[PDB]
């Protein structure tokens, strides 16, 4: 004569180890990390002899105990995510009975709650496999979602070993994150999203195409996460072992890091990043992309010699909290930073120093030349030097060379592939049929902004007749150029990109990586997979 059997009472059946206020906008209000979510439910007995045990079973496992046998309740503690059958158990002295199962969601931000990614193999894109252990790296970026409509579902994930993702901004006002302000809407929009939030800390530039903008599988508008976040916690259910890591800075973004003399502040820089990884677990580690040691970036008023011995400074402590992140989940996390080609910019740190806590250095191999010039025309991403100026210092090949002979390992270098054309309008005065010998009069029209084309619609226009198309043999790069209006623009295509992977292979490289993955129609992320000998 065992107890009879419970009916659970209707309630609460969604609960959240990290909440996530679906319409706040300032971060400190956006998300608040627990260690665990709060579980109640509550049964009603119809027989009425108070049993002398209750239980509470999560996948006929026990999570609480409690003596309410006269229709009770129960609060407890789940610390790991994901869906679980919740049954009620009471019991007397001749035996148990069980409740029907109802099923809970404890949504936690590893995806444990959520179903794999229903990816999209579109375009041009083809299968592969990650066989050649190179490392196969793409930037997701997080404004992709809006006109040029590239959600999360549209990455060929299964073409991919690293995701980057561009950006996670580094929290400041007037003088510390100036550069913002030469993009409309950004430095407010960054305001907004650190309204009483300490300087320098780690934050999430726009709220909405992060976690609430509806999105593939994330539209119930009681899903915990949606946006990029959401999507890429799904990412990480699909592909378990790809890894997606916070890209902290930019060009636009990279203002913040130069006041990191005090270590005062880089303290609380690194510590904000350990709470950021804790709340946002699907994230696999750590990526710098301060641009750059020493100045010559976006704003021309900050840069030291200094900036290398810091630069190291900042690498060994993110290291040491990663490492102390890891005795706490038993994850292993990676330390990676994306810097500059130019040899100018690479002496200034001792990537010799700073190697020994990173897992990958992302080789910024593009971005040479650009419509910021109307008379330094070149390749914007060439391996090598093109003929009518052998001398040129700008390659790849000369970074990749200029790098190694710091003592920087070859295994840690990925060299990076250009998703996208810069270019000019107006070229003239060229000779020798050589378009970069002239000068221009202003930036070509870009798909986005001027003087950036997306590759998928240089090759769409290159279909259609519109360009005339040259590859440089010498350099390794191709470009296209209309000479009745003087437009030129040099970019990576699929025979740039795979020369890029024969280079990574004979010179013992890390592997590839590109900006952007939404830039691309397929061809090029197709040629870096190929080039690096994965499987088809
Ligand atoms: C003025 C300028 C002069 C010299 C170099 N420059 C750049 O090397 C550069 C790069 C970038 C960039 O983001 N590359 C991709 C990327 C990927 C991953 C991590 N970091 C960066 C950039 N946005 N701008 C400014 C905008 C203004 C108009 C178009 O380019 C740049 N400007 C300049
Ligand atoms: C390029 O030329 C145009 C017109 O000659 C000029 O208005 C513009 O400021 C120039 N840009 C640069 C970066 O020199
Ligand atoms: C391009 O501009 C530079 C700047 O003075 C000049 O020296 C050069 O001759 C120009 N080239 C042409 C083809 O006009």
């Amino acid at each position: 004569a065992p107890p009879g059997k419970p009916s659970l009472g209707w309630g609460e059946r969604t609960f959240a180890i990290v909440e996530v206020n679906q319409a706040a906008t300032a971060y400190n209000q956006l998300v608040t990390k627990r260690d665990s979510a709060d579980v109640s439910v509550t049964w009603n007995v119809w027989s009425g002899d108070p049993a002398d045990k209750a239980r509470v079973l999560l996948n006929d496992k026990e999570f609480w105990s409690g003596t309410g046998g006269a229709a009770g309740s129960a609060s407890f503690k789940v610390k790991k995510g994901g869906r679980y059958q919740m049954v009620v158990e009471l019991c007397n002295a001749d035996g148990c009975s069980q409740s029907d199962a109802t099923e809970i969601i404890v949504a936690d931000t590893d995806g444990s709650h959520l179903p794999p990614l229903d990816y999209n193999m579109g375009e041009k894109n083809k299968p592969f496999k990650q066989t050649s252990g190179k490392v196969v790296g793409a930037y997701f970026v997080e404004w992709g979602v809006y006109p040029r409509k590239f959600p999360v579902d549209r990455v060929p994930i299964p073409n991919l070993t690293h995701l980057l993702y561009g950006f996670i901004p580094i929290c400041g006002g007037d003088g510390i994150n100036d550069s913002l302000k030469e993009i409309e809407g950004s430095f407010q929009a960054l305001q907004r999203s650190c309204s009483g939030r300490e300087d320098f800390k780690v934050s999430i530039h726009d709220p909405w195409a992060a976690l609430q903008k509806p999105q593939k599988g994330l539209s119930s508008w009681n899903e915990p996460y949606k946006g990029n976040f959401g999507q890429l916690m799904m990412l990480k259910q699909a592909k378990p072992d790809l890894k997606i890591l916070p890209s902290i800075g930019g060009w636009t973004l990279a203002d913040p890091f130069f006041f990191f003399t005090d270590e005062t502040k880089r303290r609380r820089f690194v510590a904000s990043v350990k709470d950021f990884l804790q709340t946002w677990k699907f994230f696999d580690g750590v990526d710098i992309d301060w641009e750059f040691p020493g100045g010559k970036g976006a704003n021309p008023n900050l840069g030291s010699p200094k900036d290398g011995e810091i630069y190291v400074l900042l690498m060994k402590e993110l290291r040491e909290m990663l490492n102390e992140l890891s005795a706490e989940t038993g994850r292993k996390y990676e330390l990676t930073s994306a810097i500059s080609a130019g040899w100018d910019k690479i002496q200034v740190v001792d990537y010799s120093a700073a190697q020994k806590y990173m897992d990958h250095i992302f080789f910024m191999s593009y971005d040479f030349k650009g419509a910021w010039s109307n008379d330094t025309l070149g390749h914007q991403a060439s391996l090598y030097a093109p003929d009518w100026n052998e001398k040129e210092t700008y390659t790849t090949d000369f970074g990749v060379q200029f790098l190694l002979a710091q003592g920087v390992s070859p295994k840690k270098i990925v060299v990076g592939v250009a998703m996208y054309g810069r270019g000019w309008t107006g070229v003239h005065g060229y000779k020798d049929n050589n378009p970069f010998t002239g000068n221009a009069t202003g930036p070509v029209k870009g798909t986005w902004q001027d003087g950036v084309v997306d590759y998928r619609e240089i090759a769409t226009e290159i279909a259609q007749g519109k360009w005339e198309y040259h590859y440089d043999k010498v350099a390794q790069a191709p470009y296209v150029f209309r000479p009745a209006t003087g437009d030129l623009i040099t970019y990576d295509d699929a025979r740039s990109t795979i020369e890029k992977g024969k280079y990574v292979r004979a010179n013992k490289l890390g592997g590839l990586f590109a900006w952007e993955i939404d830039a691309d129609n397929g061809d090029i992320l197709n040629a870096m997979n190929m080039g690096l000998g994965n499987s088809a």
